[PDB]
């Protein structure tokens, strides 16, 4: 009568050199990370990824606890994870591991501190650079609940952690979201957990009908759908990051601006527009074959940003016209109409953007989530 449903996830990639951990590095060190769940529950599993590493990675211990802000925890809440009964586990190159199930009082929107003490690690690190959240690193094995991190090395990235799922009855389900920096939260507040999917999670949790619906943010900063970009492309990662999640009954696709932004002329931009349309249809069909409904987000404005060219704007309009009028998506989430300036509809609302006319700010992400009709998520 219960099955696993995702409550938090982050999309993995190979970490670029500029986003690598500062000294003292992960090997033989202890890393504390904070995540903000959506739905709550009582029995959890934790997922860790080595998908983009070519060496094994050993976690000597992993503890979970309620975060009190910053690097501090509520120590009476700390619990150790196990992997086939043992505290330590080694992830094979390119593979993930899932913890044994663990009882934990997980409340909606709880901040969970995950503390990993590592043995040997891989210099090609699997992680999520755009965490929008500070992590804390100490040399050595410092896994005690009373360990002092107040002075740990700060790094605004996530490493290794991949998901939290919980056991839930049939009414619980999750929304998975595929996107780029506009979804994983560039322009959102660091440690404020206020990316647009967070704002959606908050709206769902306060609406009694949707209170058991979780949110899985699979945005990747700089991501492309078709080719290039940062991290694996959306097409490449679709099976892992979307189809293999637990309890997903809806997918939001909101991605493609980076593909358009990378084009050097009209012919390349028109080709990208058609490629994006084809990619959307492929992903829609694959999700439908797994019983998942698919909602399409219109690509938001680019004028006044570094990406703007007249031929790129034409491609953006071609894509948005197809999203709005093809009927291939099960519904349309019109982020473009929510975010565009009423007085200059080709640009973002000035007060709702981060300064670059491409990435929204916190107000903008609130506006975006507020524009989603919650009746799209029914059981």
């Amino acid at each position: 009568s219960k099955s696993w449903v995702g409550t938090w996830a982050t999309a993995p990639q190979l970490v670029e050199p500029r986003n690598m951990p500062p000294a003292p590095g992960l090997t033989n060190s202890t890393l504390r990370q904070v995540v903000c769940v959506s739905i709550g529950g009582k029995q959890l599993q934790f997922r860790f990824s080595n998908r983009f590493s070519k060496s094994p990675v050993t976690m000597k211990t992993v503890h979970i606890a309620v975060s009190k802000g910053g690097s501090e925890i509520e120590p009476s809440t700390s619990k150790e994870l196990t992997f086939n009964g043992q505290p330590d586990v080694t992830m094979e190159p390119g593979k993930a591991v899932i913890s044994d199930p663990i009882s934990f009082n997980l409340k909606p929107r709880m901040l969970v501190a995950i503390t990993i003490s590592f043995g040997e690690t891989s210099p090609d690190v699997t992680g999520h650079p755009g965490s929008r959240t500070t992590s804390y690193l100490l040399a050595g094995d410092q896994s005690s609940p009373d360990a002092d991190f107040s002075q740990a090395v700060k790094t605004d990235h996530w490493y290794v952690i991949n998901g939290i799922d919980l056991m839930a009855q049939k009414r619980a389900a999750a929304i998975a979201i595929l996107g780029n920096s506009i979804t994983d939260g560039r322009g959102s507040g660091t440690n404020k957990q206020d990316r647009w999917p967070d704002e959606l999670a908050l709206r769902l949790l306060k609406n009694k009908r949707t209170r058991d619906i979780g949110v899985l943010n699979m945005g990747i900063g700089g991501n492309c759908v078709l080719h290039g970009g940062l991290g694996p492309t959306a097409l490449s990662r679709f099976n892992r990051d979307i189809l293999k999640q637990h309890g997903v009954r809806w997918l939001i696709i909101f991605e493609g601006v980076n593909d358009i932004g990378g084009t050097p002329d009209k012919e390349a931009a028109d080709k990208v527009a058609q490629g994006l349309i084809a990619a959307y249809d492929k992903m829609i069909d694959e999700a439908h074959a797994k019983g998942i409904k698919v909602y399409g987000g219109t690509i938001t404005p680019i004028k006044k940003s570094f990406y703007y060219k007249d031929y790129r704007e034409t491609a953006r309009q071609t894509v948005n016209k197809w999203i709005r009028t093809s009927g291939h998506f099960d519904a349309v989430i019109d982020f473009d109409k929510a975010m565009r300036n009423p007085k200059d509809t080709l640009t973002l609302r000035p007060e709702a953007q981060s300064g670059d006319y491409l990435h929204p700010n916190e107000l903008g992400y609130r506006i975006m989530a507020g524009a989603i009709d919650l009746s799209l998520f029914k059981e």
